[PDB]
């Protein structure tokens, strides 16, 4: 190693004080990843591992943050010697990339519990010898930085993450595993996902992140988690003070995600004179339209639970066909999992949970009800023809009779007389899907055809011997 400027903050006895070092280290040519990766985990581990002994905020010492430091540095330089890879250009080499790679993972317990909370930092890193997938590649990142390769930077989608170097910027490697049972493709390119149109890689419209975001990152892993329960009110205060500094000095341009998070922690303790919640979901949207070509889905969904949460069911279903909309020009493939279980748990829980209750407040009386609006039919209709179109050319498919069964009951909630002024052209809406075209007749009818509806969504060819 720390250079004796990095040092003058400590000890760090406070929140306030944490986020003066991410300031200054913001300012810095090059923010130091290691360095604030180990005092963010230092200080989640004493907020939400371990708060034996806590009386007001952990103060980290420079003693013990240095030491940190000297581990993580030691055991790198130690492990990876640059002299055997050349660096031709001022970039590093695929070479030293997968080698940086080996010495992280190499490190690593045989064995443990990948999905436990508090396991994303360098902090776990050297004292439990513990990272979950995405930390591995910020630890290769980290200690790329600490070695010098001043071009290897992280690359992240909505559901993975990797490194891009050299040349450029221009290549891409995998450093770490995705989800479960995948054989890992450690050491390759990304490109073969970006061509099979997988959510997994965007269609190549992937972060690319600059250091400042690399920081910004940390600062979403943030895991302010006690338990299922609870929540450290320290680390939230932490975290949303430090996504406020990012914000303002312009690193969350670029971050639809992280804009999200703060939005989210705004709802739950609004800051005065800060953007509301929804100003803020919006300028998610706007960075993944304005950097991303509109190709992400996460900034729709946080758009939408924050509308199902406080049951704006117009604007839930807006926000929710809108993720549609997105997902319909990417291919279903395998790894792409995780969404798939978003838009089912949408689909076949959360909106039949928020028309259900709709329904008995229309019993009671309501007026503006979502199931008396014709736009509101509209959106959920345009929900199901983009999973629709997603799944078409897709090398597996999306749709079962699982899903059928909700869409019959979602449809019924709203009279005859509401979904009969939905226009459909080839409150207005055009289908992409062939399977919701196919459905339009069937969708405008007094009586919903619930067998007819089935044969169509699932394309079931057949109906029961017997
Ligand atoms: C599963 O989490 C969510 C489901 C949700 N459904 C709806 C609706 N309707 C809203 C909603 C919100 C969430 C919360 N989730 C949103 C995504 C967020 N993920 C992220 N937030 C910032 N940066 C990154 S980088 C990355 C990929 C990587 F982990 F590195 F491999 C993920 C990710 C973490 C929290």
């Amino acid at each position: 190693g720390l250079k004796a400027a990095q040092k003058t903050l400590f000890p760090l006895r406070s929140i306030d004080d944490v986020v003066r070092l991410f300031a200054a280290e913001l300012g810095r040519e090059e923010p130091d990843l290691v360095l604030l990766s180990l005092v963010l985990g230092f200080v989640e581990h004493f907020l939400a591992v371990n708060r034996v002994g806590l009386t007001y905020f952990p103060v980290a010492d420079l003693s013990i943050i240095a030491a940190l430091y000297a581990r993580f540095t030691a055991q790198i330089r130690g492990a990876v010697d640059l002299s055997l890879y050349p660096r031709e250009g001022g970039v590093s080499s695929r070479e030293l990339v997968k080698k940086v790679s080996d010495v992280i993972w190499n490190s690593l317990s045989r064995s443990y519990f990948k999905d436990r909370a508090h396991i994303q930092s360098l902090f776990s890193f050297i004292t439990g010898t513990k990272l979950d997938s995405s930390g591995v590649a910020f630890a290769v990142v980290g200690a790329c930085q600490a070695l010098g390769l001043r071009d290897v930077h992280l690359a992240l989608s909505e559901d993975h993450a990797w490194v891009v170097f050299g040349p450029n910027g221009e290549q891409t490697a995998e450093v770490t595993w995705h989800g479960k049972g995948n054989e890992d493709r450690r050491g390759q390119t990304v490109n073969a996902g970006v061509a099979e149109r997988s959510w997994l890689y965007l269609k190549g419209s992937y972060m690319r992140c600059d250091r400042k975001m690399e920081v910004a990152f940390m600062v979403c892993a943030i895991n302010p988690s006690i338990d299922l329960h609870t929540d450290s009110l320290e680390l939230l205060q932490l975290q949303q003070k430090l996504l406020w500094l990012l914000y303002d000095l312009g690193h969350l341009e670029r971050y639809p995600m992280a804009l999200g998070n703060l939005a989210d922690l705004e709802e739950l303790e609004p800051t005065p004179g800060r953007p509301d919640p929804l100003t803020l979901y919006h300028k998610g949207i706007a960075s993944a339209k304005t950097y991303y070509r509109d190709e992400h889905i996460y900034p729709y969904m946080y758009l939408a639970g924050y509308h199902c949460r406080n049951r704006n069911v117009r604007e839930a279903l807006q926000a929710w066909a809108d993720t549609a909309t997105v997902i319909q020009d990417y291919n279903y493939c395998r790894e792409d999992e995780e969404i798939y279980k978003e838009f089912f748990e949408v689909a076949n829980d959360v909106i039949p949970n928020l028309l259900k209750e709709a329904a008995s407040l229309l019993e009671a009386g309501s007026q503006g009800s979502a199931l008396q609006d014709p736009e509101c039919f509209a959106h959920l209709l345009r929900f199901y023809d983009g999973i629709c179109k997603w799944e078409e050319g897709s090398p597996t498919p999306v749709l079962h009779v699982g899903w059928a069964t909700f869409l019959v009951q979602s449809l019924g909630r709203f009279e005859g007389q509401v979904r009969q002024k939905v226009r459909i052209v080839s409150p207005v809406l055009t289908f992409q899907s062939e399977k919701m075209k196919g459905m339009k007749e069937l969708l405008v009818a007094t009586k919903i055809n619930s067998s007819a509806i089935k044969l169509q969504l699932t394309a079931q060819s057949q109906v029961q011997m017997k």
